[PDB]
Formats: C-alpha cells, sequence, structure tokens
DNA sequence: AGATTGTTTACTGAGA
DNA sequence: TCTCAGTAAACAATCT
C-alpha cells in the first residue's frame, strides 16, 4: 500500500463530472476510464489500480446507479453508469486538503 | 484461456 | 482517536 500523487479531487467527483459531461449524462465503465485520464493527465501514466479504484466507487457509492445496456440479460457487462446528483455528498466535490494541492476549487458547476 | 466487469472484503494512512 | 477516501485484491459471472 501507498498513496499516490493523483489529482486533487475525489474519484466519486471526477466519476461524476465525467459522467454528467457526456452527451447522454451515462457512459460505460471503459467511457469513464477514458474520459478520466484524458482530464487529469497523471491517469495516462503507468499507474493502473486507479481503474480498480474507480470500479470500486462505482459500487460503493448510492449516487451511482447502474442501467442495464440490456433489460433482459440483468446479469451481463459492459453497463451504462449514471450518478444521481441529489445523493453527492457535497463536500466530496470540493478540492482535497493533501500533499499534491500543496478547473476549480468546487466541483459543484460542472456536475449541477 | 485469459480479460473485463460488478461486487465485495480488508486494510491504510492522512486529516479532522 | 476516529473516520473514511484511497488502494489492493478475491471472487463470480460474463465477454472476447
Amino acid at each position: 500500500y501507498q498513496r499516490y500523487p493523483k489529482p486533487p479531487y475525489s474519484y466519486l467527483a471526477m466519476i461524476a463530472m465525467v459522467i454528467q459531461n457526456s452527451p447522454e449524462k451515462k457512459l460505460t465503465l471503459s467511457e469513464i476510464l477514458k474520459e478520466i485520464s484524458t482530464l487529469f493527465p497523471f491517469f495516462k501514466g503507468n499507474y493502473k489500480g486507479w481503474r480498480d479504484s474507480v470500479r470500486h466507487n462505482l459500487s460503493s457509492y448510492d449516487c451511482f446507479v447502474k442501467v442495464l445496456k440490456d433489460p433482459g440479460k440483468p446479469q451481463g457487462k459492459g453497463n451504462f453508469w449514471t450518478v444521481e446528483v441529489n445523493r453527492i455528498p457535497l463536500e466530496l466535490l470540493k478540492r482535497q486538503n493533501t500533499a499534491v494541492s500543496r478547473f476549480a476549487q468546487d466541483l459543484a458547476p460542472y456536475i449541477f
């Protein structure tokens, strides 16, 4: 275990932001992972475990709603992820007091 | 096969 | 001290 110099934003906030900026306000996991590394080039680099963290966030926060790529086959894969913004704990959209921090200070304008 | 997706467990270190 | 976003991985099912 170790902490990496990621952008000063929660994985929640960065996921929510890419979903909310998408055309239909929904993205597959692959699109999420692709858009996040575009907006934050640190993720384009060698470290790849953030892709695990990201996937983990999508399942751990109620604000992340999986809508099925197929109504039938509810066990399928490759589904679209949406964010229910009112269910977002508003402090997680704010820039983090971490080493790296020592775009904007609050991600709310990109999301609501 | 071997990779990905979805969920889940299990811990970690930094910041209140 | 206590919490929890961050990070690692096991696992089941699907996907290529």
